[PDB]
């Protein structure tokens, strides 16, 4: 790698890590369109199994900006409408509070209070129901932010009905196959167990845990060689061949909504290029990122703006982490470590490469 990136990579990550007692990692930055592979630390540390750019990570949220493209590559084939309300998928909610409630509003989590997770008691597609059926919004639909994973998770599971195939079929056949995303899963195979990082917490080895709607939410796992390569696809959408991919693409990137100086999108969040660091770092705390927060609604929604920073977190017991690109730069990058430690250090860390290099 140029010795501008591998300078600025040792100097930012290998004190993130002496900082936060990281026990693996693996960092992609994607430099004028190539992404330069970095490795720290140990996979499993009982075994000594290094970090590889084979190495399996929970992505925990990150799984969202899947979901998103998904949905995008849906509404890009006819199957489904951003403005179609809930019921049209799911007749069987009946309850009165869900009218007026679109798929929009399920994915950008502006439905009015869906809560964070979706209850650990939840169990069947009874309970699931039984659930959305008594929930109680706090506000009407399309006036509040609250970031949820009952939210975003529901809109993954409706947005997949009109073409039959299950949620993981879905996203393996029309997301993860066309991009060559090959060890990039849902369900990690039998076979790829090997390559599946522990997570660590308070010195524990830990995996995420099956919940409902976990696919759609927060339940993928990658190496940082597929997360290059997805980032890539989101960085350059036009040298997707499937049309309606590369539309999904374009589409998660629309901004739907505006809270401060940060938009919504499917699944990704957007703010305008250049931006203020401490704006995104003091923003990705949980005390901020998960608070409700009165939304502007941009209709039409803006296609997707080359200069934007674009980003994510994700966190399970055991792991974090970020993705964030420029577009307009050709710029960006992917973190992944086997320990969950806050998002402002992930974000902090994030910004001070890709500044140095833009
Ligand atoms: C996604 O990783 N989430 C959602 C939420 N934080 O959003 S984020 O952008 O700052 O990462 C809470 C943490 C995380 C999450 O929901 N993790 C679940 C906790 C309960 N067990 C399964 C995973
Ligand atoms: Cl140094
Ligand atoms: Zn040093
Ligand atoms: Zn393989």
């Amino acid at each position: 790698a140029p010795q501008q990136i591998n300078d600025i990579v040792h100097r930012t990550i290998t004190p993130l890590i002496e900082q936060q007692k990281i026990p693996g990692m693996a960092v992609a930055v994607i430099y004028q369109g190539k992404p330069y592979y970095f490795t720290w630390g140990y996979a499993d540390i009982a075994k000594k199994q290094p970090v590889t750019q084979q190495t399996l990570f929970e992505l925990g949220s990150v799984s969202k900006t899947f979901t998103g493209v998904l949905g995008g590559d849906a509404i890009a084939r006819g199957e489904i409408k951003l403005s179609d309300p809930t019921t049209k998928y799911w007749p069987e909610l009946t309850a009165k509070q869900w009218n007026g409630i679109t798929l929009l509003h399920l994915a950008t989590y502006t439905a009015g209070g869906l809560p964070l997770q979706v209850p650990d008691e939840v169990k069947s597609s009874s309970d699931l129901l039984r659930f959305y059926q008594n929930w109680q919004p706090a506000w009407a639909p399309g006036t509040q932010r609250l970031y949820a994973n009952s939210s975003i998770g529901l809109f993954g599971a409706l947005a997949v009905k009109p073409s039959g195939l299950s949620f993981e079929q879905a996203m393996q056949t029309r997301v993860f196959q066309p991009l060559k995303l090959n060890h990039t899963w849902i369900n990690v195979p039998p076979a790829e167990e090997k390559n599946y990082a522990w997570g660590y917490r308070e010195g524990k080895a830990v995996h995420v845990s099956p919940g409902a709607l976990d696919a759609e939410a927060y339940g993928v796992k990658s190496t940082i060689e597929d997360m290059a390569r997805w980032v890539q696809s989101n960085l350059k959408p036009l040298d997707i061949n499937e049309k309606t991919l590369q539309q999904g693409i374009q589409l998660a990137q629309s901004r739907y909504w505006q809270t401060g100086d940060m938009y919504q999108g499917l699944g990704w969040e957007m703010l305008d290029w250049p931006v203020n660091p401490d704006s995104i770092i003091n923003g990705s705390d949980n005390k901020i990122a998960l608070a409700a927060r009165p939304v502007k609604a941009i209709t039409p929604p803006t296609p997707a703006v080359r200069a934007s920073w674009v980003h994510k977190t994700g966190a399970t017991g055991g792991f974090g982490s970020y993705v964030a690109f420029i577009p307009e730069k050709e710029l960006g990058i992917v973190m992944l470590a086997n320990k969950n430690y806050p998002n402002p250090a992930r974000v902090d860390a994030a910004w001070q490469i890709l500044n140095a290099l833009q």
